[PDB]
């Protein structure tokens, strides 16, 4: 036969692609749906999704590595898979993760992804350049080097670059402190993760379901929770504090 759907939209965004298809022969009576996905350099597609909606959000993908997409659907009583519609290639793009220039405390790396706390007095929470952390990235930190730690120590993501605290452990942020302490709009939650020592890995995953599903994973544990947030989620600060010097972290 001939191929009742085809990709009509691929949305490349930083954290994923969003493939979008549409019926192409208004005779055909589809039940279900079948989304695969390739590298461009490997052989082999894999299923992503099998259902009844017409589109796919496809995360945890290389960034700006080239993907190859293509959709078929079932139905008209029957149970042979349709011809295969067009394939499409598509990536994620590419935004940067970098730390703010230029804040009192901290000195950075050529590249602006490693963060010292120096001699210096500083005023509070080192975020990010800009909000661009993207639900559905993994951001991912390592400690390069350790100071001595406090109890105002912290390294997450929040809503909005806000002065005056002390650290991210306060609303509308999740953070990590250097004991391992987890904290979910300022209130410190039962699980911990290892303490960070250098070469300790931490990562975030943020996923919605205003209510977000936040991984947290650090030295091989992991916790999961539930984050509400007070407005409607755009792309986020990363950020991190130290009272000490010489903590040392990298964003990936």
């Amino acid at each position: 036969s001939r191929p009742p759907v085809q990709i009509e939209e691929l949305i490349e965004k930083p954290g994923g692609i969003i493939v979008r298809w549409c019926k192409v022969d208004d005779d055909f009576t589809a039940q279900d749906y079948r989304l695969q996905f390739r590298k461009c350099t490997a052989n082999h597609f894999e299923d992503v999704y099998v259902g009844s909606e017409t589109e796919f959000i496809v995360l945890h993908i290389d960034p700006n590595v080239d993907y190859q997409f293509r959709v078929c659907a079932r139905g008209d009583g029957r149970q042979e898979w349709s011809p295969w519609s067009v394939p499409q290639t598509g990536h994620s793009t590419l935004v940067p993760h970098e730390w703010t220039t230029g804040f009192e405390g901290y000195s950075l790396s050529s590249r602006r992804n490693i963060a010292l706390r120096n001699d210096a007095e500083s005023s509070g929470v080192l975020y990010s350049s800009a909000p661009t952390y993207f639900c559905g990235q993994t951001l991912t930190f390592r400690v390069e080097t350790v100071g001595q730690p406090d109890r105002r120590d912290s390294i997450g993501v929040c809503a909005e670059r806000q002065n005056g605290y002390e650290s991210l452990q306060r609303d509308q942020a999740v953070c990590i402190s250097t004991n391992g302490a987890v904290f979910v709009n300022g209130k410190e939650m039962t699980n911990q993760l290892p303490a960070v020592t250098s070469g300790s890995t931490v990562t975030f995953d943020i996923e919605a379901v205003a209510k977000l599903r936040v991984t947290i994973s650090s030295n091989n544990r992991e916790v999961v929770f539930d984050w509400l947030l007070e407005q409607a989620c755009g792309p986020l600060y990363f950020g991190c504090s130290f009272f000490y010097p010489g903590w040392k972290v990298l964003v990936f």
